């Protein structure tokens, strides 16, 4: 299953998937247009709130999240569309504070402020997702993403794990950071290794050796469940910081997408690229050369992806 799986064409939809904004007629004329487009899947992902980074609680479901129906009316249309689909819960920090920044003093004690507090609420929630994912027919499920300082914690990891095959029936993968994937230990508890593949423009001509290296040495499949870049000027230098400033730079976006197709191996380890990212609002192409995000649609890069998408379809 994990090893017969087709290459991964894929984009990110509908971050960060805040209540009522997937039960749009804008959510929906955004997804027929990522479908428009030569991708075999689309992850959706969305994101639970803690209100600091030392807070065991976190919220999801309404009024912070999509509904479930919100969720299932994405993931039909999807279907329809003729794409797989894979649901990413996350959590993020309304102060702003970077969810693999996340710590607490005290391991032990559920009423305590303890990564077992903390692991408790996240567990109750992979499990509410585990099992939306298989009422929706989702056919990958994403266990974390990017949490550096909860990855330590490996039992905690592993019983949450475990609590998300009991609900869900499909591919499990969990989204280390760049940087982590020969620092994790669970990855036998998963069925895909995958990562936040923010290599700067200039770095992936040298990680490729240890991308091969992790997967080949967990004989497990290997692919980037997150993979991007802003249209901004100096963004291929850091790909991965959403705030850095910029002039709108559309070729530098493109840029960081050739200097990636051009360093991947065609290796079975490698199962190719979920995209970051898409919104549920698309501005018209008319307005993309304003456009700093990560988005591609309108853009040089769209191009760029869609050349090397449809010659690895065909
Ligand atoms: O990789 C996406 C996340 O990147 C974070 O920034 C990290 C970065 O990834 C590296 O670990 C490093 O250079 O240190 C940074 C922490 O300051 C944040 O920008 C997150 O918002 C991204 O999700
Ligand atoms: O920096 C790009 C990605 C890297 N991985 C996690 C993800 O959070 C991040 O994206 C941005 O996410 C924030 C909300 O967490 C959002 O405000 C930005 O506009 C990007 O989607």
């Amino acid at each position: 299953s994990a090893f017969d799986l087709g290459f991964i064409r894929g984009m990110t939809f509908g971050f960060v998937g805040q209540h009522g904004t997937w039960g749009t007629d804008e959510a929906r004329a955004s997804m027929r247009a990522l479908a428009e487009q030569p991708f075999n899947w689309v992850t959706l992902a969305f994101a639970g709130l803690m209100e600091h980074p030392g807070d065991p609680a976190i919220a999801y479901g309404p009024p912070v999240t999509v509904s479930d129906d919100e969720i299932a009316s994405m993931a039909e249309l999807a279907h329809a569309l003729g794409l797989k689909v894979c649901l990413k819960p996350t959590v993020n920090c309304r102060d702003g504070t970077w969810r693999g920044e996340i710590r607490f003093e005290k391991e032990h004690g559920p009423d305590l402020e303890s990564w077992e507090a903390w692991f408790g609420s996240y567990s109750d929630m992979m499990a509410h997702y585990a099992h939306v994912a298989k009422r929706t027919g989702c056919e990958m499920f994403c266990v974390g993403c990017e949490m550096t300082t909860a990855e330590p914690h490996e039992a905690m990891w592993r019983e949450t794990i475990a609590r998300v095959r009991t609900e869900y029936d499909g591919l499990v993968t969990y989204n280390c950071n760049h940087g982590r994937e020969e620092h994790v230990r669970f990855w036998d508890a998963v069925d895909l290794i995958s990562s936040s593949a923010y290599y700067p423009i200039d770095r992936w001509r040298d990680r490729v050796p240890v991308l091969r290296e992790v997967a080949e040495a967990h004989e497990k499949p290997l692919f980037f469940m997150e993979v991007g870049c802003p249209s901004r000027s100096g963004s291929g230098a850091c790909p991965w910081d959403y705030r850095h400033p910029g002039a709108v730079c559309l070729d530098e976006q493109a840029r960081f997408y050739e200097a990636m197709f051009a360093a991947m191996p065609d290796e079975p380890w490698f199962k190719g690229y979920m995209l970051w990212e898409w919104p549920w609002k698309l501005y018209p192409r008319e307005a993309a050369s304003e456009d700093g995000s990560y988005c591609i649609y309108g853009k040089p890069a769209e191009d760029v992806v869609a050349r090397a998408f449809s010659a690895i379809a065909n």
